[PDB]
Formats: C-alpha cells, sequence, structure tokens
C-alpha cells in the first residue's frame, strides 16, 4: 500500500502520484492523478465504521450525492473499498479537485460585487435543485462551498441533509441542534427542528452577508447567544411574527427582551449594492413563512444578469430514504454503505 503522513492511503492502480491536502471529517484528503481521465482529482479517505454517527453521515451523503447530478453540486466520481464487507475498514470517495472554498477565500480576499453576484447565483442554482428533490442541506456555510480558479462553485457536505418534513418541524424552546451555530435560523432556537426549506435560505442569507464584509454576520459563542446576535440586528419581532409562535415558552422569552430597533442593512454594509441588500433582507427575514424561497431569490433583480429558469434545472424526482437512518446500528449502516458503493467495483 502507498503511505501518506502515517496513514495508509491506498487507492488502487488507478490513482497515482499523491499530494496531501489536510484532514477532513473521518480521515484525510489528498489530490491524486486519475489515469482514466488524466486529471488530478480529490480523494477523501473515510473511516467511519467505529461510530454510528459517522456511519449515518457517510451513508446519507453517499446516497444523496450519487442520486444528484448538477453543475453546482459536487459529484462522486468513484468510491474505492474492499471487495467484501469483512475486509472493508475504510471507504475512499473520489471527487473533482477544487482548489479552494469560500471560507478560505474570505480569510484573505475581498470580493468584487461581480464575484458576490455570481457566487450567490451559483449557490441558489444548486439549492434550487436540492430543494426540488425535497432535500434540505441543513449545513450550508462558506466551508461547504467549493471553488475552482475560474470561479465555479459547488455545494458539498450533505452529512446533515434530510428529506423535508414541514408537518413534523415543531419542537419546544431551546431544543438542541447539530448544524453549525453561526448559520442557524432564529426559529431553530425557538420552535423548529430545521425540517423546512426556509432553514437553508437563512443560511444563504448569512453567507451573502459574509461575502459582503468578510466576517460572519451572527457569530454566536454558544446556543442562545446565536439568537441574541440575530435579534441584535433584525430588532424585536413584530406582534404578527410573535403571534405566529404558539410555543408559550419561546414567545414569552421574546416578550421578556427589551425592545431593539432594526440595524439598517446599508449601515452594516455601506459599500454594498442596494439590490444585494434588498435580497439580503428577504433571506434574513425572521418569520420563516415570509422568508423568500429559492426560486424567488433567483428571480430577484440582483441576479438579473444570470437568471434563466430554463438553465436552472430541477431533479427528475423527489428523493426518499427507504430506511430512516437515525435508528440503525453501526453494523447495519456498514452493510448499507457496502451496497450503495457496489456500482464502482470492477466486481
Amino acid at each position: 500500500a502507498a503511505a501518506a503522513g502515517p496513514q495508509v492511503f491506498d487507492v488502487g492502480p488507478r490513482y497515482t502520484n499523491l499530494s496531501y491536502i489536510g484532514e477532513g471529517a473521518y480521515g484525510m484528503v489528498c489530490s491524486a492523478y486519475d489515469n482514466l481521465n488524466k486529471v488530478r482529482v480529490a480523494i477523501k479517505k473515510i473511516s467511519p465504521f467505529e461510530h454510528q454517527t459517522y456511519c449515518q453521515r457517510t451513508l446519507r451523503e453517499i446516497k444523496i450525492l450519487l442520486r444528484f447530478r448538477h453543475e453546482n453540486i459536487i459529484g462522486i466520481n468513484d468510491i474505492i473499498r474492499a471487495p467484501t464487507i469483512e475486509q472493508m475498514k475504510d471507504v475512499y470517495i473520489v471527487q473533482d479537485l477544487m482548489e479552494t472554498d469560500l471560507y478560505k477565500l474570505l480569510k484573505t480576499q475581498h470580493l468584487s460585487n461581480d464575484h458576490i453576484c455570481y457566487f450567490l447565483y451559483q449557490i441558489l442554482r444548486g439549492l434550487k435543485y436540492i430543494h426540488s428533490a425535497n432535500v434540505l442541506h441543513r449545513d450550508l456555510k462558506p466551508s461547504n462551498l467549493l471553488l475552482n480558479t475560474t470561479c465555479d462553485l459547488k455545494i458539498c457536505d450533505f452529512g446533515l441533509a434530510r428529506v423535508a418534513d414541514p408537518d413534523h418541524d415543531h419542537t419546544g424552546f431551546l431544543t438542541e441542534y447539530v448544524a453549525t451555530r453561526w448559520y442557524r435560523a432564529p426559529e431553530i432556537m425557538l420552535n423548529s427542528k430545521g425540517y423546512t426549506k426556509s432553514i437553508d435560505i437563512w443560511s444563504v442569507g448569512c453567507i451573502l452577508a459574509e461575502m459582503l464584509s468578510n466576517r460572519p454576520i451572527f457569530p454566536g459563542k454558544h446556543y442562545l447567544d446565536q439568537l441574541n446576535h440575530i435579534l441584535g440586528i433584525l430588532g424585536s419581532p413584530s406582534q404578527e411574527d410573535l403571534n405566529c409562535i404558539i410555543n408559550l415558552k419561546a414567545r414569552n422569552y421574546l416578550l421578556s427582551l427589551p425592545h431593539k430597533n432594526k440595524v439598517p442593512w446599508n449601515r452594516l454594509f455601506p459599500n454594498a449594492d442596494s439590490k444585494a441588500l434588498d435580497l439580503l433582507d428577504k433571506m434574513l427575514t425572521f418569520n420563516p413563512h415570509k422568508r423568500i424561497e429559492v426560486e424567488q431569490a433567483l428571480a430577484h433583480p440582483y441576479l438579473e444578469q444570470y437568471y434563466d429558469p430554463s438553465d436552472e434545472p430541477i431533479a427528475e424526482a423527489p428523493f426518499k430514504f427507504d430506511m430512516e437512518l437515525d435508528d440503525l446500528p453501526k453494523e447495519k449502516l456498514k452493510e448499507l454503505i457496502f451496497e450503495e458503493t457496489a456500482r464502482f467495483q470492477p466486481g
């Protein structure tokens, strides 16, 4: 087997000449030379089988990414594993090589308004497809937006994704949540499980704000801090918006807070394009029912140079889990992973 900073990075005959590119979630990533396609590719070594949580995220992601086919969503090119369940200790996922991501880019580079507009377009174009498959990404953030040298953007990391389930979105006040804190919609802390499409639009509005200023708009330091960052800028919710919250505990928490007025977007972002700020406002709307949906966002004047619904494809059918994953044991998920990855074997 070939080695890299030991550990074993063994990707068959096909993928030669390895170069390390940091640590991912459940292993380690390298670029490698793909001898079939004669391009460098990215390969993620994944060793999830010792934990149920890692297995779940790995399966969810493989099933979704193999089914999706979209320019603005990262594809799985290949999956390398042992030929038997017994011998499978790791899985390697091969994907197009992308040089950077928006998180890294924003650490050092100011974006032109043109770059902001094009990146936002591509985010929403990809998100239209995801939502059209009845899937919620649920962890959109700059580090899950991959970028190449010619500004092509692809959404990645579907480990927290779920099929949308608006009828079962309700939960009590202060219900714990897994997805990245700074990109969480206000309702997550109030009454929502994040099972509706509006959760993702909030995250995109956070990303647009971060593109405009190079800093996170709501950098909460802990769970409830996140909500008071949001309220610090949006100001106190309206009576109408509070009446929509029937959860007494959540409503009474909001009523206990001193009145705060809205911070004008042009104050926070004095250099920004006015149309960008109008779209921003509609994405960062407190009441998820009034929040803009992905197809409206696409049609917003800010994006008029790119908008073309005929060139913004949708999924051929909704996505559905045969088995609901949360339940399943480690060993069962490993079996499902083996079956899902069978198509890439010479066999």
